[PDB]
């Protein structure tokens, strides 16, 4: 069902994948943030420890907190597919 | 599901592993920084051995200061890459 | 994850390993400093073993010293390298 | 739907590949420059730090400030396109 | 989109690795000079070590007092381009 | 991004050589500095020392002194440089 | 009943063993606890016996309040296996 690669049942498999992959990926990062935020102890504020383990943490948070935009671009990015699809169907099959 | 090496499933894949490195890495260092706290003792200020050992966690706390914008620049780097992937998508898909 | 060279987990697991090993030769040095200061001791202000002695120590004195910048220098350097990555995705990407 | 190379379709995907490069590069640039101004902190007004990185910060300031002109100009060439294939159009149509 | 070598997508692209680029140029240097001037001490007002010393930060703050119109040049230039391609485009468009 | 060998991204990436470099330069000159002022003592204002070593300290001096206008003509020369380049645009590209 | 190597009876299965083979390792180590605690007794706060045998009892608690995590991490590995499973079954069974 297409003309040249676009085939609507493999739009649809691949559109599967993607969503059961990004599925995993959530879950078995929560599980895994989930242990880290149980290993981790808050030893002082201003001893040693803090000083030597607070910078980690932040990066932490920093780049958890870049995930999202990345995960809304990877979302953009198959409507732009389908969309030039669309057009090449219509090109040449007129 | 892409054009040439564009594959949002593999992007995807990609993503979980850095994601489950990065906690990895944060964790282990977590760890290892709490025994090293514990190890190292506090003689007094201004005896011999703390002249011999002030230096060496000052380069810790540097060093471990340093951390957090190598995370940050790791983690603007995947949306440089989603970034050329879609218009790499967007120049020959029309 | 990259293009040609530039591997974000291989970037990633090779932080992990620099931030173990600084962490851990800043242990060992710790250690071993504690049983110097212990090993040496004082004899007199101006007796043969002082002059035999003491330039020794400020030498010590005077390398430990040294580590900070050479720590600090290690560190700035991940930064150069991870800039250099962006710029060659961004190069040829488009 | 043209005469030589002047492409309605082809002027439109133009257009589309222009506005989407250009909302790329402004979430780029700002997601980049909130790093930069959380990187570099304020030592003091008259310390020896301040006197090494103000000019860097105002070369910074000039050239962000360089920029919007550069798009307004950018903005314009599409008019003159546009105008020219349009001249073109009636030059010899008739 | 564009008569011989004026691409309106690959001026775009060309304003982000510019920018980028001098983002990168500044954070760098930025940090680096805060090292510097932690490595420097103050010796004294007219001893040996001041006139062995004073003249290098004299060229250091000279050097980077330099960097900002070169900075504003680079800007200018981008305008004298994109100016030069809209001139192109006018003279043989119609 | 230029018309022959005119690269604004190559300009860029070269001011950050140099000024990375000049910046390495003095740190270490100073820092190898305060080693020759420590090294060096004041035997005597009059004995055979000082005749046997003034002049030498005298020298460096000099051409320490000498260091600012050669750093003053290596920052000028990028000025020279920039503006050639945007003389060459201008000459060729209308 | 599965593709390659991944069969839900043997995976199965596996759970069964891991489980029954942590059970008994809880079991018998819990066991030998009861009698270690048994054996070692409290000599007094402050004699030389004391001296001579806390730090081990120290190492002791330390190793076993790192047990935890390793199980917990031990958990964490079946999600993954069984998530890469059911990814490479949806691969090439389409």
């Amino acid at each position: 069902f297409g003309t040249n690669g676009f085939d609507i049942p493999t739009i649809a498999i691949a559109l599967l994948i993607v969503g059961v992959i990004i599925g995993l990926s959530g879950l078995i990062l929560s599980i895994f943030a989930t242990a880290t935020a149980s290993a981790i102890s808050n030893p002082s504020p201003g001893t040693l420890a803090y000083n030597l383990t607070h910078p980690l943490i932040n990066g932490m948070v920093s780049f958890f907190s870049f995930f999202p935009t990345l995960y809304v671009l990877l979302g953009v990015t198959g409507i732009v597919l389908i969309a030039a699809g669309i057009i090449s169907i219509i090109m040449e099959k007129f």
